[PDB]
């Protein structure tokens, strides 16, 4: 442990922590500098598992999972107030928050040339995962989990391919929310989520089928028919322009109806709070570094996707059988629906084991509910959550909880 | 005006109302006596309109409307303190809370015989909505509107008839909310719905296409394959009879996961409330009567179901072009799923007014928000309500008075 990372005293909590926390940069490829925070599982650090957290965007900070998600302490509408978070996931695991990649948060480059893609962003994590260990070399031996969302759908399972040749990582699992594993499976899918969730009405409806669907197989990816693409646009401004929440649909999008925040989201009270000049100080972020966004604009705007869909790299993870890996949703979310996920998760072809069924949690009063519905093949399982949207954590704790313990103790749902 | 049906001091308020209000009993067919809830208009009762309320069943009680829905004041969990209702549908309408047929709530017979049939329902309410104007004859002139939920999908429409053959009766218009149009509509659009919501998975979709539908439809209705019914039964047993809140998709089932209530609901408070012998006086209730319910099993069982689509119903009532109707559906309930109506409604085959749109609601700090989506023809509106169940004016009190205040003044929603 690089005890000038321990983090001290953070402004907004009123009683200390019992866990260690660092907060410090990792090198990754070229000069690139990836800032980390993390937080030392609150039972037993020396064999709670080792987690890494990536948020998607891209362009978008992991620290949003950390203040708004899962973190052990939730920034509070004030900007100022920490809460301690009685379902956070270091609980019972040691949290690595990466901010990632370069540019993204408190993270930088000495050339600060940020466009980036998929495979430089592989290899950069990869990177700062092995400066992670040099630096913490008394966690090599700890469980080691590769967890992201959105986005992160693409920066994981490409991470995990690199970190599935180095044997000195010990390398367990892998857990994706809301994923973003096939382009054409979540457009497709989408568009039906669409119309079943009663955004588009017949008239639409029949136009779509007529003009991008023949015979009962639709083609709402990369249809060339002129006819199709009206309508697809149609769509695409009924679901994401038109003032609907898109990463929750029976959510209020943040603001009426109407720097790159995500849109529908309110990110005032975590960037009020991780600028307090105080805080960027108990963080060890240097001063000369620019103020703290979720996103970056210019990352997203720059960023060159490459990788059209994860089915390479999951049957790669898959063919050695060492690796648990779970694919969760959140079924009122529309940027990644869950669809669209059980659809590729069902097109791996891999052995089934579990049926696909309920999966109850229990809640104070209420007794046990259904938080979802669960199917399971062999070392993969898909899993929603019911009435969460693109943030589980966020709209759903306790059952994002109970299925990540579930997931970290190879228990079934 | 009945004075001695006047409600004087109501238990559970801590200041009595402004508006005046009568609870006594209508006349019926034979010797049915249908006891009734009327709440004057807040503002200007000699000139707000003459709403009908009735909730459906068959066998459930319209006082659940008023306690808990849209009433003026709404029983608390306590079972003894009512609170008023700031969205109260009274605010701007004399609504008569009718508990019906026979046998329902405070509602009896002579004869006590109480099963029943919908033709046998649409007199006696027909009958006791004269019996109404013999003692309110000061609301002749009233507009007159019928307005129900549920199965009140089926004595609505089936009542509306017989008072469009009364011209001394001034009926304007009519509103189902979750309404039972079509047994065949909603069952197959219930299928669907289950599927997109994330219920089902592939392997039974697969089965159901298969066994249940020939390329470009389904029977998902009455399918005499018996492959088909083997999955259905499955549909049937995942939606219904397995912890799912069928009222309402995203909400917990009321007393964890497994006298008729409803399913999933907790009906305590309300008969709590209604048993109170002080309430019973307050409400002219004669005492030798049967304990308050908020469904009688014996209607229930006993009912006799005869209409099995409401289209010539509607056509009917839309020939003569008098009359303003609107269905309207909580998007989020799969007891009478919003889609099975707005195929009903799209299938009336009527002139085409405003095209399929938002329709939003102003919020406290919020700002607009998207409330669900409209779709006007001439004389008849199909409208959602986004993230609502079976219950409408509970789960989105203000949108749901939005809409009926809109559909009271013949303005675009
Ligand atoms: C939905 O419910 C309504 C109301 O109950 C039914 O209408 C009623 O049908 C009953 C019998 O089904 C009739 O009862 C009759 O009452 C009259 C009184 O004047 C008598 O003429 C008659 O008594 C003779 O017949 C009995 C048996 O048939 C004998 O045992 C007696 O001794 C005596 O000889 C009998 O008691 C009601 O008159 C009738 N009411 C109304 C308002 O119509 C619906 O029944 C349908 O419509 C009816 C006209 C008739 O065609 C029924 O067969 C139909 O089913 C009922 N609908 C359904 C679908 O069940
Ligand atoms: C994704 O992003 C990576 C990293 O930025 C791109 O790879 C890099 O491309 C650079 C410029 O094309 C390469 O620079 C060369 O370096 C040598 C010195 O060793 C110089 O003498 C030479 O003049 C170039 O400047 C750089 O080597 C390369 N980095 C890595 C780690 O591979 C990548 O570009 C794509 O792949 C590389 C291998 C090149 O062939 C490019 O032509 C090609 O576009 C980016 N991917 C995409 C699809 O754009
Ligand atoms: C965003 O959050 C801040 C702090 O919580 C709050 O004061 C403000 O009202 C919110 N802004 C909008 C546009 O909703
Ligand atoms: C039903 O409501 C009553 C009072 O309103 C309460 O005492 C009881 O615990 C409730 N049951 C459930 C399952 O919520």
């Amino acid at each position: 442990a690089p005890d000038q990372d321990e983090i001290q005293r953070l402004p907004g909590l009123a009683k200390q922590p019992s866990f260690r926390q660092y907060s410090g940069y990792l090198k990754g490829s070229g000069s690139k500098h990836l800032h980390y925070w993390f937080v030392e599982s609150q039972k037993d650090p020396e064999n709670s598992p080792v987690v890494l957290w990536l948020n998607g965007g891209p362009g978008c900070s992991s620290l949003d999972g950390l203040l708004t998600e899962h973190g052990p302490f939730l920034v509070q509408p004030d900007g100022v107030t920490l809460e301690y978070n009685p379902y956070s996931w270091n609980l019972i695991a040691n949290v690595l928050y990466l901010e990632s990649p370069a540019g993204v948060g408190f993270s930088y480059s000495d050339d600060k040339f940020y466009a980036t893609n998929d495979t430089e962003v592989a290899q950069s994590n990869f990177e700062a995962l092995q400066d992670f260990f040099r630096l913490f070399p008394e966690y090599k031996n700890n469980k080691l989990f590769l967890t992201g969302e959105s986005y992160a759908g693409i920066y994981i399972p490409t991470l995990a391919v690199l970190v599935m040749q180095d044997p000195s990582m010990n390398l367990q699992g892998l857990a994706v929310g809301n994923g973003l594993s096939s382009y054409e499976q979540n457009d497709n899918s989408l568009v039906y989520f669409a119309y079943y969730h009663g955004l588009l009405g017949n008239r639409l409806w029949s136009s779509l089928q007529t003009h991008c669907c023949s015979q009962n197989k639709c083609n709402f990816y990369d249809n060339k028919d002129l006819e199709c693409v009206t309508n697809l646009q149609e769509v695409a401004r009924i679901v994401g322009n038109s003032g609907l929440n898109i990463y929750n649909l029976y959510a209020p999008c943040a603001g009426g109806v109407p720097r790159m925040d995500p849109p529908c989201t309110n990110t005032t009270a975590a960037s009020t709070y991780l600028n307090n000049p105080y805080v960027r100080k108990a963080l060890n972020i240097p001063e000369q570094l620019p103020q703290w966004d979720m996103c970056n604009f210019l990352v997203n705007l720059q960023y060159r996707r490459l990788y059209r869909s994860m089915n390479s790299q999951y049957l790669k993870l898959l063919s050695s059988q060492k690796y648990q890996i779970l694919l969760y949703n959140g079924d009122v979310d529309m940027a990644c629906n869950f669809m669209g996920d059980e659809w590729f998760v069902d097109s791996l072809n891999q052995k089934m084991e579990v049926q696909r069924r309920p999966w109850l949690v229990k809640y104070g009063d209420s007794g046990e509910q259904i938080a979802g519905f669960v199917k399971e093949f062999s070392h993969i399982a898909f899993l929603t959550i019911k009435g969460a949207g693109h943030m589980v954590p966020t709209d759903k704790p306790l059952a994002a909880f109970t299925m990540f313990s579930r997931f970290l103790n190879k228990q079934p749902y």
